């Protein structure tokens, strides 16, 4: 397939995994439904996991900067790809929060009124997390840097191990049931401290959406003195990075490149 | 197979997902079982699966008027049998609801007895969507109308990207678990929106039968202005059509016919 | 293999459903464990699944009475292996039962004391109902027995579409995920009504041991002027026969004999 | 694979799946995530399935030191390699109990704060049940050992069910999805009883990690006169060696030594 067409299809699935996952947070949120965290992480896994179905023939389902960076320096992935892979995946996971919004629209300016919730605020970022992740109130920049490091770098891990070239998950049913099942036990262990969010596209974003619908800027910071937006960013970056450094050295599979 | 086998598996197979899907509604309603969001889709995303097994290796397996319509438009499916799966799919559909119906009736009245509801009359309306589906109320026609297209043009990609023929879903377990995951997370994403419909037959057949069952004229209007089952009636269509004919276009793969 | 191989591995099949399903019944009951009815439902598909898997390639993983039956009648089992293999299953889930009752013994006393319930009473049958299914107390011996037959059908027209030969379910994995998953679906919409028995060993094996444990004739009768265990030894061979006769109408599929 | 490769192995493995258990646990305790018992017992596992499936082919994917034992003893599994898989899979438990502890540092101290827990006291036994399993209230220690004896039994006959060779399980995604429902419905059962714990170094390794923390001597005995700790620490090393002996008498299933 050419770029145009692979550039499409990372779009596409980076946008699908995104309405799944963060219309089931806004229906947890505002519109009452009842859902456990176990619930929540299953859907984003099952989500993530359909997303890899429908797209690992065209663009090697990578769905995540933070995967794509990996494979181009660990494995036989391009490097005149890598900036069009992260620029499709930011604009599907703006573009589906965007329609998730519109679809909850009412919904939303409910919650807002019942409560006296003005957007923009401190007490808006609870609201806010519908959309992106923020940290657990306990836990403290450096902290919520290390979960995600390590939660990303167990996930390129088996990404590793399940691909056939240096390019991205192959096809099949099995390897997009097998990170599904990975990102919902993670999500359930980890989850409630930095939102398991493991994807710089999946927080960026829909946090610069936020930022759009009203938000403004706590959107970003989250109400921290230290931007929080900077621990989904580069957290699975290196995560990610130190987790295929492992996997290079204590295992060493050959690849075609 | 003939039509007429053709036509008992599809008002089986309708008649098998309502049987389950309508029951567990049931039951969290009146028999006080305690369901979640995401438990209630998952049940009707594996009654789909078990019925879609169960009748693909004869019909095809649509059970959907909406993919019905797609697959003749965008697929190889002969235009003669179109009336005769809608048909069958409807009747099955409404058969099922009668008869859990049937079996819950007992619980059906003391529900009314307790709470002093009449049936027919706008509070009625709640125990009404036991059998079929209607808005969050904070949500409009047109937001209504918007969430069934989206949600069907999703499985309708799903479905023609699962197809060798372009008949219908083919025969093995890959297909139907496939369609069944992906129903279970529209309906915990959007399912609290309305109800997760995605099948005009899965709601006219029931909304007919809640009609004669006492309800009256609130089983099609929903008690809004504007009739609300006109929604899941052509949302659903309009959706599918819509990502059949994307799929032919960002992809455009080849058919027999 | 030999009679004798195949009746041990029913025997231990049996007990190994009943050990699941009742034992996760009674962490809900007298352990205080929270388990929504999709949880008790997807414990006992996935039990009965995890047993068929382990029985299938020896005795061909009936662990059915009605099962059992109707595939003498309409397949290829021999008439000379229905009586034991009965046998073997019901005092499979009768020894079962004792042994979930033991690991539980000292939580089950605990929770008559501080109830104050008298074993043997009309209130001790809500305790009775961790070993064996009662019915809701607004449907009648008609109405359940009804419940049974069309559950206990569906059941049967899935494992006729499964098997090969016409002696039980195929080895392989496939096979015993469908079952399971289908008692899933079955128990989550219509388990609340009469709890999803569909096997007469799973319902009079545990009531023999009831009686035993010293509940006495509350436990075959439920408190009730007809006595309720005729409905989990009956309606389930009936719905299963009226269920592979309807199989073999619509389909007839060829069998070695 | 050399032996140092293989106990890299084992120890990356019994620290994934404690790391993804502890983890979700800790959530449920300290982070007031919503978790029920099939939750829970779901959770683990899938993360020793995942586990599984990422040291099968290197180190056979033990993960165990009761089935390393039952695989020496009746299986072809090389006594040579018994004493380093057991310390490997020892210490991987206890390191990755340290990790699952320094993430949830902050909320762990913010527990006791509010509830005014003194680690170290008898009321510092729940807290401790975060990292290693405890007994119910009201059962005793025969009654404790008894539960880990037969869950152990049951999960021995799988595996010996599954292997091809005597070494362990083998490659692919059947075998270890199989053991990770198994261990789910355990836990669903029994689990209420005594924390499911079914591996020596699942619960030892944890427990000395919780006596360093400052728990001290309570995270041994749990508060009763006799200590807890010698269950989880032969119960299961008991009942694998007793369902090991049923497997190779009822079947007796030929191996290559």
């Amino acid at each position: 397939s050419t770029l145009k067409g692979q550039c499409i299809a990372e779009f596409l699935g980076t946008g699908l995994l995104i309405f799944f996952g963060v219309g089931c947070v806004a229906a947890l949120k505002v519109a009452g439904a009842s859902f456990g965290q176990w619930e929540i992480s299953v859907i984003w896994g099952l989500g993530v996991a359909m997303a890899i179905y429908l797209t690992a023939g065209v663009s090697g389902a990578h769905l995540n900067p933070a995967v794509t960076i990996a494979l181009w320096l660990f494995a036989c992935f391009d490097k005149r790809k890598v900036i069009p892979f992260i620029v499709s995946q930011v604009a599907g996971a703006f573009c589906a929060a965007a329609l998730v919004y519109g679809l909850y629209y009412n919904l939303f300016f409910d919650f807002e009124q019942t409560h006296h919730i003005v957007r923009g605020s401190v007490e808006s970022v609870d609201l806010a997390g519908t959309f992106s992740t923020y940290p657990n109130p306990h836990i403290n920049f450096v902290q919520a840097f290390a979960v995600e490091m390590v939660i990303t770098a167990i996930l390129m891990g088996l990404i590793l191990a399940l691909t056939d070239d240096g390019n991205g998950v192959p096809r099949g049913p099995l390897a997009p049931l097998l990170i599904g099942l990975l990102i919902a036990v993670i999500g359930a262990s980890m989850g409630p401290l930095t939102g398991f969010a493991m994807n710089p596209a999946r927080d960026f974003g829909p946090k610069v959406f936020a930022w759009l619908a009203g938000w403004g800027n706590v959107a970003f910071t989250g109400g921290r003195d230290i931007p929080y937006f900077l621990v989904p960013l580069f957290g699975p970056i290196v995560g990610a990075i130190v987790g295929a450094f492992a996997y290079r050295k204590l295992i060493g599979r050959h690849l075609p490149c």
